[PDB]
């Protein structure tokens, strides 16, 4: 029912007018604005796909060659967005499963996958080093939950051949646990 | 507990003189004697880790050059060895779970992990073209069982590199189940 | 009026997968469902259009950077799926006709034209090696029929530059009839 | 008195269509009538000189430009002509003898050394992939016949530098036995 | 009964002289006696096999150094001379049938067999240019007769790979006919 | 029980001097002392294990990069070490078994396996230039002794890829016999 826009510039300033230009524009949210190296500027925003279309179609009109790339992943899970804006709060430790790509996009489509697939709670979806780099999903919940979300996952990703390493841990310990769900 | 011998020779003559030579040399049990393309004869025994370690070391010394590869698995679950031999026999239809590797002995590591970590029952594994070629498992069992086995199996080939997919079918297909299950 | 659906995967555990998903997904009828040398998986159903072309759209949209290939053969004879499948039975000991292509879509298509195009019966479309290798239909009745049905097969063969040779065996060999049509 | 026809082509429905007429034009047993890959035919034949020298004669005169290779093995002892088709019977558990070489003709020419040198059965001549290929052929008996019979044949192969390995095996165990004289 | 002797020749001057000289020399008839680009010299003769073999004989010990090519195709049906040195006359309007190839020789060849495996009327045996160019053979008759004679011609020309393409007109048009049969 | 020393130096010199050092150090047996092309030295010991390892160990320790090669062969049976001396009595005239190979390690391997697995009286272990070059071992006895003895050996050498040839001869000429048992 939601969707995640992606675009990446090749400047800071024209970042930031056109990330504000926009969150103006449509009702969106912005989950990512930062700058990745070596001077790339990356916007990701979450919302309806409507005002998703919208506001990349705005977006990479205003951008013209300061564009690197732009990306609508369409039908997200709710839980997915604030999984990429920050973390999704664990009720109880339990299992965990985490799930390595390459690409933001392929990490999102095998989170997405995961929590269609399973009733795991998407923690986040992390990325070390902007788009195209090392993401990771965390899954928390029952070892048979996080196994289910794991494999649905690890097949997403491994069939773009962008999966990197899918783990479970059963009964994390506290070090871990804080490192793995809260960051 | 056992363990799983393989010795590939570079020659069909050589291949079931030394194979008829291992089985009489202890109390090991012929898992797999056959050609492998193009001239290649691959030896598979099974059986306790003393008796396996000496039909190789008797094996590689008589093969002199006509070895082409040996190898010793050790400290493997005894559903293995069958699985290897032929198919291990499924009670029920329920869940199916396929773990595709680059090399048998990454095959039968993944397969052996599965089953530890795991109630499924292994069904069979199997090798398309030799030792170092696509190989797979296939698990059956609880949709939770199975999903746990896939993943455990999945991360053992995924740390050496030698994951090519993985798949979970619950509730798999009248015709499906029979090539799956059955071979 | 029905259709073949062809997909080739780079993975055996991807194709099972696929192929049950397909099998779900419409009602079509899994024609073909083996690995082909050295590691990839083949797929062929039959069916009404609209199903296989549901079911090669899931199948390829899932598939991602598994795919090795993907078709879908529109307007084929109802005949032309179980010769696909296995063996169309033979009323009587007559003439035999066979057609070598290059690829299971030319021979496919040359077979449709063929049985379209006269009163025999095809016995059989077999696949030597895979959708792109040599590939031979097999027909059988009247010699006037089964030489209508051979320059109608190599005349569309031909036309794509796909014909390998094509021969016409009035009354065969009991060796040679047991061979070409019972299999 | 007998003899091994060997034609080659390079079309499978060429190879029907010249097999059917090979068995028709003369009084000769079709031995082999298959596929071997990539796509090349295999037809082998047994029976008088006269018959085989007409049939290859006609066959390679048809076959034109599908023509892959033609060859006529002259003087051959009757037990080699069923030992290709299929197996010989053997009377009693015995020794054991394996020749491997490289080409069908060589591997002929050794087992018929090897009958007219002993008193052994010539269990089988066996082609893993072609004419050019791994061949190996079994014979059965006393250790001292087996002997002979090996030393003689792995001379005949030395002597054309296409001896792979010959092997002894005197009391082989059952599953070894089956699979030796067997297949 | 009848055969087809091909000279060509370097020079018009030595081809004429040489044509002339045949002529005299046997009872030998000239089908065709033409120039073809860039500056060679075609004959080609009709007649009884020795007459033949004595006038190209004759021909190339005379040609020296201006023979290009000399060809002898023996036991060639008596329709074939008329259908190359001119056209052959069609009692009515019936299927018509083309087998195109490489080479003169091939269509020749191919069109011997139709004529001799046929009850059709072999039309005519075209060349585009010269000896080894396209060239096809025009069939006509029942459908029946006419994919009988194109199935031969194919598979004679298709056994030498010098089969282009084959067509079968059954009902052709009132300006198509006049075009395939009058040339 | 016995064992086989091989020395070669890059120096007649030191070979002379290493040669006396090696017979004083242990009761070792010299069975070879000679110069090979271009200007190598050869040393062959023979005796128990123990003294054959301190002999060659002195022999390549005083070596230091005069050394050319070293070598011990364990587990060689008495017959052996006299036919590398010289030869060994033949009672009578009966078939003779030649095994070729490539190196004196190889040739003495197999003339072990000989002995060991025969009746056969072993005559000579020859060396035409060298180690590493073209050896011969002689064998003598019963046909079948001869039998079972040249392929055993020939097996040996098979299968370290060092057979060049293995002959029987039974009922040996009377000037053949002198050359293949006295040299
Ligand atoms: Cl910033
Ligand atoms: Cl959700
Ligand atoms: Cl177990
Ligand atoms: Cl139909
Ligand atoms: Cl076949
Ligand atoms: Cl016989
Ligand atoms: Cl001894």
């Amino acid at each position: 029912s939601q969707a995640i826009g992606i675009l990446e510039l090749t400047s800071i300033a024209a970042g930031m007018e056109l990330g504000d230009a926009m969150l103006k524009s449509a009702n969106v949210d912005l989950l990512v604005s930062k700058t990745i190296s070596p001077g790339k500027f990356l916007l990701m925003l979450g919302g309806d796909i409507g005002a998703i279309q919208q506001a990349i179609e705005t977006g990479t009109s205003q951008a013209g060659e300061l564009l690197v790339d732009s990306l609508v992943l369409a039908n997200i899970h709710p839980s997915v967005l604030p999984a990429i804006s920050g973390l999704n709060s664990v009720d109880k430790r339990q299992a965990v499963g985490i799930v390595e790509t390459w690409s933001v996009a392929a990490c999102i489509s095998a989170a997405d996958r995961a929590v269609k697939g399973s009733n795991v709670t998407l923690v986040r979806v992390h990325m070390a080093f902007g788009i195209g780099g090392k993401c990771y999903m965390v899954v928390a919940g029952d070892v048979s939950d996080v196994a289910l979300a794991v494999t649905v996952a690890s097949s997403s990703a491994g069939a773009y051949g962008l999966l990197v390493y899918a783990s479970l841990i059963p009964r994390p310990h506290e070090a871990m646990w804080r490192q793995m769900v809260e960051g």
